[PDB]
């Protein structure tokens, strides 16, 4: 438990609570040249985390970078922080795009599962995997910074750009 | 025992995708001297500032390297950077070295703070001391970091460039 629940807070301390503030200004500002307004955050129970989405999905295309945040922190000058837009096809056709990535905290645990110092059990990384969403949907859900600027996507494993494509139409 | 998972976060997620790339951009920088090795601030107490010539003027920043890009989890092309540091000493330039704090301490700090986190502002020593630990067994038994890389774990009461001064001049 505690692994997963410290993941789930450096997700929110090290990234959520950074860039979700700034998230609205830099996709308005993508918009002005050129609901879609959230991050969608892919959380795979199985810590299955490809850096490539296209691979996850053909459907899932990447189409163009987010106006890049960037901030010293922790003695490195200017930390880049930047996000991907995505565009979800359906049958061939462009059914939305969005800004759209996993969860890289669910990779580590993946990772720790396989290495032997960590001591960490292949069949715990199902078991801290739910532990982390549900540390990461009770941060959120207090969270100030977050408000109708992020939704989280978990799912077990099929179509990856159906299951985004279903909470895009839900609301 | 919350530093055990950022110990490895730190490793996977940073130290095992910047060292093996960091001698070859140390490479182009001097070309277009640095040290070849990623030198860690890793303060005890968990203040970790984010502008390093606050905690110390002899501490300066001089120049960022070549960025590294990739991937990673459905994100085109993460930025990876890294700055370089000069080291004074009686107004004199006495070294010069790829500096940084290491970010997760700063999280264990933050973690404190937050009152839902569940993590005691009196567990920031240890969990630090755990971090530590922990990264040093990490990067032992680790090829990846095969002397591209070595910890600076301090307490303090002081000198911050003198100490990395110390582990700096400890390689010449
Ligand atoms: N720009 C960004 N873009 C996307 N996503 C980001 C992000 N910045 C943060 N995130 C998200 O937030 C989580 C926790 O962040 P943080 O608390 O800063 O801990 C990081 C450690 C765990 O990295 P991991 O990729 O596993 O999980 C991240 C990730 F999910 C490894 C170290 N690290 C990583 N990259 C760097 C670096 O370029 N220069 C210095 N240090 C670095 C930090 O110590």
């Amino acid at each position: 438990f505690n692994v997963a629940h410290g993941l789930a807070w450096s997700y929110y301390i090290g990234y959520l609570r950074l860039i979700l503030p700034e998230l609205q200004a830099r996709i308005r500002t993508y918009n002005q040249h050129y609901v879609s307004q959230r991050l969608y955050i892919l959380l795979p129970l199985d810590c299955g985390v490809p850096d490539n989405l296209s691979m996850a999905d053909p459907n899932i295309r990447f189409l163009d970078k987010l106006p890049q945040q960037t901030g010293d922190r922790a003695g490195i000058k200017d930390r880049v922080y930047s996000n991907s837009i995505y565009e979800l096809l359906e049958n061939g056709q462009r059914a939305g795009t969005c800004v759209l990535e996993y969860a890289t905290p669910l990779q580590t645990l993946f990772a720790m599962s396989q290495y032997s110092q960590a001591g960490f059990s292949r069949e715990d990384r199902l078991e801290q995997a739910k532990l982390f969403c549900r540390t990461l949907e009770d941060i959120l859900a207090d969270a100030p910074e977050s408000q109708n600027n992020c939704r989280l996507i978990a799912y077990q494993e099929f179509s990856l750009s159906q299951e985004v494509l279903r909470h895009l139409r839900q609301e």
